[PDB]
């Protein structure tokens, strides 16, 4: 049952532009609901300006899959009615998991990666439960509630599989080409299996520490290196357990690839010894913020979707 619960834009004080790009604007805010007077950190969003319309397919996805026990996926929170239509979120004070590993490249240890790579798949495993395609799984897509703790965000291309259904079968709009499986680029078919090999990339990128991937290649010309058998190379911390996942990942017949019931445990699996399967100089001595250190509250201060060439 899909809820949307309305918010008054006066029960929002102190919006400020967080950033902007192929989601749409993203604001900071205040939520005040009247009848408290609880303050509640919230992030804003609204599209780039059809917009009202495929905002709120976004809303009804997101509504659709909120459950009490969410850990992993953003909560809306509502929706607010002014000269567009917005989104309202949990703030994620921490950003963008894409900038998050760009910035702070010299204090992320392996725990950290591992742990992240797991909560992603504990996410995704959730959305598959509800029979949900994501078909935007991508390091710009995951959030930093803590440096302990990320969620999967962003529903603008997410479908819900009917009953009886297995796939999604796509029309003519923009897409993310560098992060699709080659079935997706070919014929413009979407599963919980071509989301696994999204994840593989979205792994790659963390491993790398944010790079781009297939950097200085036509998004036109991925489909021939990938029926070339060319994939995303080895990140240079990553021993060859972690990049066989990767790998598995990227395989061409999708029921081949991983599960993310199976990501989540090989994963897990990792993160019980972290040292093992990623090498990074100096590892031991990085330290990220964390709620429970006592200083935490101090850390809380104040062209890749393209028109498809092929199917
Ligand atoms: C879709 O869930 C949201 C809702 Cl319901 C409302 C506002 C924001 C989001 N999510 C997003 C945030 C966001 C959510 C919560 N806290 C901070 C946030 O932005 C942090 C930085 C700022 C710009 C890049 O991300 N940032 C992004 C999305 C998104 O949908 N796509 C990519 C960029």
């Amino acid at each position: 049952q899909a809820l949307l619960r309305i918010l008054k834009e006066t029960e929002f004080k102190k919006i400020k532009v967080l950033g902007s790009g192929a989601f749409g604007t993203v604001y900071k805010g205040l939520w005040i609901p009247e009848g408290e007077k609880v303050k509640i950190p919230v992030a804003i969003k609204e599209l780039r300006e059809k917009a009202n319309k495929e905002i709120l397919d976004e809303a009804y996805v997101m509504a659709s899959v909120d459950s009490v026990d969410n850990p992993h996926v953003c909560r809306l929170l509502g929706i607010c009615l002014t000269s567009t239509v917005q989104l309202i979120t949990q703030l994620m004070p921490f950003g963008c998991l894409l900038d998050y590993v760009r910035e702070h490249k010299d204090n992320i240890g392996s725990q950290y990666l591992l742990n992240w790579c797991v909560q992603i798949a504990k996410g995704m495993n959730y959305l598959e439960d509800r029979r949900l395609v994501h078909r935007d799984l991508a390091a710009r897509n995951v959030l930093v509630k803590t440096p302990q703790h990320v969620k999967i965000t962003d529903f603008g291309l997410a479908k819900l599989l009917g009953a009886e259904e297995k796939e999604y079968h796509a029309e003519g709009g923009k897409v993310p080409i560098k992060w699709m499986a080659l079935e997706s680029i070919l014929h413009r078919i979407y599963t919980h299996q071509s989301d696994v090999w999204s994840y593989g990339v979205t792994v790659w990128e963390l491993m790398t520490f944010g790079s781009k991937p297939y950097d200085g290649i036509p998004a036109s010309e991925i489909s021939s290196i990938l029926e070339k058998g060319e994939r995303l190379p080895q990140p240079p911390i990553c021993t060859i357990d972690v990049y066989m996942i990767m790998r598995k990942c990227w395989m061409i017949d999708a029921d081949s690839r991983p599960k993310f019931r199976e990501l989540i445990i090989e994963f897990s699996k990792m993160a019980r010894d972290p040292q093992r399967y990623l090498v990074i100089q100096g590892d031991e001595r990085m330290h990220l913020p964390s709620p429970t250190d006592s200083n935490f509250y101090r850390a809380l201060m104040d062209d890749e979707y393209l028109i498809p060439q092929q199917g």
